[PDB]
């Protein structure tokens, strides 16, 4: 890397790793459109395997950015509309509280307080129907935002129904393959297990457990190289050849709702740039009133676009600023505090613009 990039990255990440006791970390900086990679520490402490540019990390909720783009692509194809009732794609969902809950609401956590987690006991398609039928909203649709796996997860599942494909097949065919994300997985193949880092929680090596709607809400594993390519694709969508995918990316960065200084996209979240980390900023459940952006603002180039992600053993962060052709991916195999991620990312990106 140019020495400037080398120095801000190392001076920022070295202390972060020390303070947070992160076993292993990979960072990509995208600068004037080109990626620069950095790796530290261990993918597997016991087996002494280092983090490399080929190490797979669990993305946790950063997976939602893929879900939102896949949904965007289905809208662009004319397969779904965000204005469609949920029941159009799941007629079996007959309980009256679903009246007026649209795919938009599912995608943006505004359906009226869907649960943060799908219960462990919900496994099968029948279990899932029962779970959503029995759910009682606290609020009318489109009034409050409650970050929730069960909301965006359902959006992902329904968005692919008209395609005829499984969620994984749709993601692979329509997003991963066209963008050459060839080491990005919903299910890690045996051939790739050698690269799959362990997560560390309280010193114990852990991987994410199977759960209903996992693929859709939190189930992607990827390398720093593929994640850099994902950032490039989101920085410059109109340079993607596949037309509906280009559109899908743009739709995911549209601003649908405002909460304070933040705007909710499909998976992505955005703030106007410039912005300080204290505004970008441990809470299990955070209910916030939302203001509709009527109609949604198309992707604003002058944005800080980002997403944090966590699983039991991993902590990820992605942020980019389209107007500056600047971005960063930070992947770690410990779930360490979000403010520490945003602070480090801001320190690096602010130094480079």
């Amino acid at each position: 890397a140019p020495q400037q990039i080398n120095d801000i990255v190392h001076r920022t990440i070295t202390p972060l790793i020390e303070q947070q006791k992160i076993p292993g970390m990979a960072v990509a900086v995208i600068y004037q459109g080109k990626p620069y990679y950095f790796t530290w520490g261990y993918a597997d402490i016991a087996k002494k395997q280092p983090v490399t540019q080929q190490t797979l990390f669990e993305l946790g909720s950063v997976s939602r950015t893929f879900t939102g783009v896949l949904g965007g692509d289905a809208i662009a194809r004319g397969e779904i509309k965000l204005s469609d009732p949920t029941t159009k794609y799941w007629p079996e969902l007959t309980a009256k509280q679903w009246n007026g809950i649209t795919l938009l609401h599912l995608a943006t956590y505004t359906a009226g307080g869907l649960p943060l987690q799908v219960p462990d006991e919900v496994k099968s398609s029948s279990d899932l129907l029962r779970f959503y039928q029995n759910w009682q909203p606290a609020w009318a649709p489109g009034t409050q935002r409650l970050y929730a796996n069960s909301s965006i997860g359902l959006f992902g599942a329904l968005a692919v129904k008209p395609s005829g494909l499984s969620f994984e097949q749709a993601m692979q065919t329509r997003v991963f393959q066209p963008l050459k994300l060839n080491h990005t997985w919903i299910n890690v193949p045996p051939a790739e297990e050698k690269n799959y880092a362990w997560g560390y929680r309280e010193g114990k090596a852990v991987h994410v457990s199977p759960g209903a709607l996992d693929a859709e809400a939190y189930g992607v594993k990827s390398t720093i190289e593929d994640m850099a390519r994902w950032v490039q694709s989101n920085l410059k969508p109109l340079d993607i050849n596949e037309k509906t995918l280009q559109q899908g990316i743009q739709l995911a960065q549209s601003r649908y709702w405002q909460t304070g200084d933040m705007y909710q996209g499909l998976g992505w979240e955005m703030l106007d740039w410039p912005v300080n980390p204290d505004s970008i900023i441990k809470i299990a459940l955070a209910a916030r009133p939302v203001k509709a952006i009527t109609p949604p603002t198309p992707a604003v180039r002058a944005s800080w676009v980002h997403k944090t992600g966590a699983t039991g053993g991993f902590g990820s962060y992605v942020a980019f600023i389209p107007e500056k052709e600047l971005g960063i991916v930070m992947l770690a195999n410990k779930n360490y505090p979000n403010p520490a991620r945003v602070d480090a990312a801001w320190q690096i990106l602010n130094a480079l613009q």
